[PDB]
């Protein structure tokens, strides 16, 4: 197996076949450039109400959920048709519905050392029961804000390591394949794929942001039930279901996250 | 394996050992008559107006046409969310069941189990059947969920008291359901509770009496599993009256995995 770079118009069955054979791939031009700029603008404006001027003439905010800080994220990025097409083919037949697991802005500082090589599904206890041929427990879409180079610690993966067994040792550093991307490209990251961020040996930050989804029956990393309800009703029904505001359906048609025996969105006037 | 009826003050690891041996047991006087009567008073009209049969269509054809199974118990009963969900036996067993592997646990779901007079026998089933990952689990693994079926009316063989097949929790994933003859009826007075791990094969009996047989259940499952019932549609003044334990049970607090990783944060 190898690391594949495919254009945006690659057929869905080709992307799924590459995901099954290599455990990862890169979809170039996943987002346009202005979308890349909008997400950084809204995040910067959130966590920093003040920016240093040229000379001396509430101040900052701790970062929160990406859907809270970025309106383009919760209203445009989370509606990405590629993510939903990949999530449906990955979780539909086995689990059925899926929803948002977690997401944040990647910020590799200058001089930051190499991240330990790991699989994303390590924090799932049921990963010990899972076989390499079973569907993934979660999938991550890592979008590039800056360019991803070997110098600035771009993401490295090991194609084929997703088919390793549960007791397999971590891949050697010599066999990690760096993911070279331009802003707008996305690296698709199933929870079975071993990966790690490299060391940033440059003088500039390596910036990115990630989305991630997992089956309906698994508890996500973040809860969004603290977001303002006026911010909830300006989302699409699909995004509302992603962020835990709607009832989900199992493959056996049993509904989880219900409002008693009814739908959660019906009981909340959504 | 055999069905055990133990008193309320039975040692906790004795209950855990019986759960490991026979896959089920009964804790008598699990609820005092005050709690049984308060729950019956707070859900009387709610069960009265509830339409029988399944509310929505799913593949587990198990809700008979003369069976009422309404949930939303915390929203409809203050005794349920302010006393029942704080029951020390539920948490003492859930800790030893889910702690050593999954870390935290929380509320999965809770329903009223109302058998109208004339209801036929329920299909024998395992409660974790709606878990897809149940086909990856082995009998020696920890349970995916645990249930506490508490008797509101008395539970007899004739009125449809729940029946269990002790030891069936050790059967493999492909083993056939128990025949009707190997089911053992559970005889419970108002107050007793039947402890049902997700692996125990069980079913409700036929209500061949003139009266309805009603109980109500509480279920808990690991922190990393999505509950069958959400509770964020409840009024906020209703959440502020819960204990910190119940607020965490019903999804209003951050959960801790076994390796100290935050979920639902
Ligand atoms: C379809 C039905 C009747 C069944 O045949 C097998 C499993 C489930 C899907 C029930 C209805 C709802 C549940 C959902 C819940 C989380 C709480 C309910 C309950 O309290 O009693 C039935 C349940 C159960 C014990 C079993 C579970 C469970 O674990
Ligand atoms: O009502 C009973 O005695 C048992 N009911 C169930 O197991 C159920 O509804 O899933
Ligand atoms: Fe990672
Ligand atoms: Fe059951």
């Amino acid at each position: 197996p190898q690391l594949h770079y495919v254009p945006y118009d690659t057929p869905v069955e080709d992307v799924m076949r590459i995901l099954k054979e290599s455990g990862t791939l890169v979809i170039r031009n996943f987002l346009d450039q202005n979308t890349v700029q909008k997400v950084q603008d809204e995040v910067d404006d959130y966590v920093r109400n003040w920016n240093p001027g040229p000379k001396y003439n509430s101040k900052t905010k701790q970062p929160s959920n990406l859907s809270l800080m970025s309106k383009t994220y919760r209203c445009e990025v989370l509606n990405h048709p590629w993510m939903h097409a990949i999530c449906e083919r990955m979780f539909g037949p086995t689990y059925g519905d899926y929803w948002f697991n977690g997401g944040s802005i990647l910020h590799l500082e200058p001089g930051e050392n190499t991240q330990p090589i790991h699989q994303d599904h390590v924090f799932y206890q049921i990963s010990k029961w899972r076989r390499p041929t079973d569907p993934d427990l979660t999938i991550n879409f890592t979008m590039a804000l800056t360019e991803f180079t070997v110098e600035n610690g771009g993401t490295r993966v090991c194609p084929g390591s997703h088919l390793w067994e549960n007791g397999h040792a971590s891949p050697a550093e010599e066999d990690m394949v760096p993911v070279l991307m331009q802003p707008g490209d996305a690296l698709i990251l199933p929870g079975s794929m071993w990966h790690s961020a490299g060391a940033n040996r440059t003088s500039e930050y390596r910036r990115g942001f990630a989305t991630s989804f997992h089956p309906c029956h698994f508890t996500p990393i973040e809860s969004h039930h603290h977001l303002p309800r006026e911010m909830v009703e300006e989302m699409t029904p699909l995004v509302q279901k992603m962020l835990g505001f709607r009832t989900l359906n199992l493959h056996n048609n049993v509904k989880v996250w219900k409002a008693g025996e009814g739908n959660l969105e019906d009981a909340t006037g959504l």
